[PDB]
This record gives structure tokens, C-alpha cells and sequence, in this order.
């Protein structure tokens, strides 16, 4: 298995169990979180989260919080080892049995130690539904 | 019912190309343009790190699209929250001579600038997803 696909992986196992240390080892120093690209909630300034402290932080308001998991409906690799995209179902869930979704393509670099430099997601809120 | 600049922008690319017509094309790159397609070491990007600006995007477009019968299908979009950035899931479908042909499917992301010109259009596939037929 690829470094690119090795740590997609791992970081969803990470974001699943609420792991913060181990979710944070996988990101580089210099890791840009865009969730999604562009200006939202989750990318506030639509130019990413840059950085493991503010990656901390994100990781304790997004996701420590939720009750957060990852479906991975496709793999696509690129001719690359370090360079990977998903189409992936992200499932949010509240209490009382409502949840809600958004299926968007995920790309993920990594340097060349193998650590997660840049996380991309193409999606919107035209694109969530709630259940 | 007005779309987006990185939508216009990968639409008409695929217009262009399949009408082999290369200074369309070109005219829609920014002057910074890098092409990886596909991202990583392969034929079409022999080093690895795109083909970068108009020039050789012009070269690539001459060698490996005036070339040959090209069929590009969008199976699927996934905007942003940026107007200026987006993914597709493309068909790429190559006719060759005897009715052999080549296809890859894969993801490809596209960039614009402010002026809606293509800066980045990055490709994941390899040689080993392609099939031919």
C-alpha cells in the first residue's frame, strides 16, 4: 500500500475514534487542511487551516465533538504514491437518532516521510442532507 | 441559471480538446498553467511534476491530442465552496485504428485564477487503471 493511501486510511480510522494524538501524527508541520475548499464554517478563511496547533483546534471543534465517521465509496490513485483521491460519505450523528451526510471527492497529498500534507474536500452544503 | 468560473473553465476544455482545437484550448490556461495529467511519474508527465506554462501545454496538446480520436465523458461533479475550484470523474475514451481503443477513468480536479483562466488541471489515474478494448 501506497504512503498516500496508508494514511487516507489511518486518518479516518483516527477521526473515528476521537484520536487526536494519533490523528495529529499523520499531518506534516506544515499540513493545510481545506474542508472544504473554499470559504465555509470549516475553512473559515477559504484559504485552509495551516498548521498542527490550529489542526488541534479544529480537530477539538469538528471533530472531538461529533460523533463523526468516514464511508469510503471509491479509491483513486494517481501515478504518484505520495497523491490520492476518494469519493467519501461523511456521516455526522445527534441525538435522537438524526444525522446528517455529505459525499464529496477527498484529495490527499503527503510529503515524502509519508506525513499528510494537504486535505482537500470538494463539497458544499447544496450538497448535505440531514436524516 | 450562471455557472461557475472553474465550471465554464472544465466544461470548455472538454470541448476544446475533443474538437482538437488547441488554441482554444491554450487560451483558456492562465500563463502559469501546470498540467498534471496524470499526477506523478508517467508518459505524459515524464518527470513528474506537470507540464507547466503554455508553451510546453501547447507542445503536450500537439503530441498527445491533435493525435488522436478523443471522447471525454463527465460522469460526475463535486463543486467546491470555492466557484474557483472543482472535481469531475472523466472517461477518457481513445479511438485507435482496427476499432481498438483505450480508456482511463479517474478523478480530475481543475483551478482558475481571479480572471477564471486555468492554472492547475490535475489527473488521478496510472497506466494500470487504463483498459483497452
Amino acid at each position: 500500500q501506497s504512503p498516500a493511501l496508508i494514511a487516507s486510511q489511518s486518518s479516518w480510522r483516527c477521526v473515528q475514534a476521537h484520536d487526536r494524538e494519533g490523528w495529529l501524527a499523520l499531518m506534516a508541520d506544515d499540513v493545510v487542511i481545506e474542508d472544504p475548499i473554499g470559504k465555509s464554517v470549516t475553512n473559515p478563511d477559504g484559504s485552509g487551516i495551516k498548521g498542527k496547533e490550529a489542526v488541534g483546534a479544529f480537530f477539538d471543534t469538528h471533530i472531538a465533538a461529533n460523533r463523526l465517521t468516514v464511508t469510503c465509496e471509491e479509491t483513486f490513485p494517481s501515478s504518484s504514491p505520495d497523491e490520492i483521491a476518494h469519493i467519501l460519505v461523511l456521516h455526522s450523528e445527534f441525538d435522537g437518532g438524526f444525522t446528517s451526510e455529505v459525499r464529496g471527492v477527498f484529495t490527499y497529498r503527503v510529503n515524502k516521510a509519508g506525513l499528510i500534507t494537504n486535505m482537500r474536500g470538494y463539497w458544499n452544503l447544496d450538497m448535505m442532507t440531514f436524516g
